[PDB]
């Protein structure tokens, strides 16, 4: 059945609420993005209100047919009415399109429901600084200490540095970035950029990327695999087996290949700087794992909540176990103890 921390109470409303049927009670399904483990249950034959940015609207529409009449996108930073209720999207800091939603409840009661977000010092003066939030729904994914990462900017300098040092010392060597959904577009991006090539990729990818709103993207991607020499392929096809198989396919142009996993965290964080990264080398294939996250470090989480002080936690990721739940719950007391609210 529909979990509790997925419901808006006091709202007929719903957050990432579309694998359950229909929920009994709900007038209005918001999405915060556009990730299946969110969306799963959407399609051309959803007839209910669906609430959401412009950007997922596009996907929306264009990758899984739902029809125009049921998708509501609003403007971002904007104070808008739906069914009687005050709303405001902002932005999330993690994929393409992705929000944070803010509801005022009629009674008086604020609520902020974070979807999927990457913390960051910018929040703290958006609409987010000018009233008091009495609940949050944290996006609670790296709530632990072990979990640090480096900046993006940080690992896209490493990105950029190491693809254009290995072209350079071989113009025959071809670039390979994984990818499973929207988001970390700026690797692929970036490392294109530096090197004077488009972004090869396949229709389906293509199109998904043409919903995005990125400026000149039309400048930065292509479906013509031999004229770039920057290639997008599934994360899975990224290992050996899989890069000497797409290596074939490219008919002798190239002789060596260096690809790219961004993967979220990998405990060789806890002990290696991005400095130190190195590849899984067999042959003339190069791996590397960069620590690229859309999601909040545990300091950078810490540091949003310290500042919001709200009166009331929900996390809505790693609920299903008990020793989960009772760890998370022992941070937040920490917190709120160590910041005096
Ligand atoms: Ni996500």
């Amino acid at each position: 059945t529909c979990p509790f921390y997925k419901k808006i109470p006091g709202t007929g409303f719903t957050v990432d609420a579309f694998q359950y049927g229909v929920v009994e009670g709900c007038t209005a399904y918001f999405l915060t993005h556009f990730h299946s483990d969110h969306y799963a249950g959407l399609s051309k034959h959803f007839t209910f209100p669906v609430y959401c940015s412009e950007i997922t609207g596009n996907l929306l529409k264009n990758k899984l047919h739902v029809q125009e009449q049921y998708i509501h996108p609003l403007p971002l930073d904007t104070e808008c009415i739906v069914n009687g209720v005050k709303v405001v999207l902002l932005d999330a800091n993690h994929c393409p399109g992705a929000v944070m939603i803010l509801f005022y409840l009629p009674n008086g009661t604020v609520i902020l429901h974070t979807g999927d977000f990457r913390a960051d010092p910018s929040m703290e003066r958006s609409l987010l600084a000018d009233q008091k939030v009495h609940m949050l729904y944290l996006d609670t994914t790296y709530c632990s200490p072990e979990y640090t990462f480096p900046s993006q900017q940080e690992v896209i300098r490493f990105a950029i540095n190491t693809a254009f040092e290995a072209v350079t010392l071989n113009p025959h060597a071809l670039v390979v970035c994984g990818t499973y959904s929207i988001g970390k577009e700026k690797v692929f991006l970036a490392i294109a950029d530096v090197l004077g090539s488009k972004v090869g990729m396949s229709q389906e990818k293509y199109k998904t990327l043409q919903c995005l709103n990125i400026p000149e993207i039309n400048s930065l991607i292509t479906t013509d695999m031999c004229s770039s020499l920057v290639h997008l392929l599934p994360m899975m096809q990224i290992n050996f087996k899989g890069l000497q198989s797409h290596l074939k396919k490219c008919g002798g142009k190239y002789n060596q290949i260096l690809a790219f996993r961004p993967t979220g965290w990998t405990h060789s964080n806890k002990f290696t700087r991005i400095a130190d990264v190195i590849p899984q080398t067999k042959g003339n294939i190069s791996i590397y794992g960069i620590p690229y996250s859309e999601h909040s470090s545990y300091l950078e989480m810490k540091r949003f909540v310290q500042w919001l002080k709200p009166q009331k936690i929900i996390p809505t990721v790693n609920v299903g176990t008990w020793k989960s739940r009772s760890t998370m719950e022992k941070y937040f007391r920490e917190w709120k103890l160590e910041a005096g609210y």
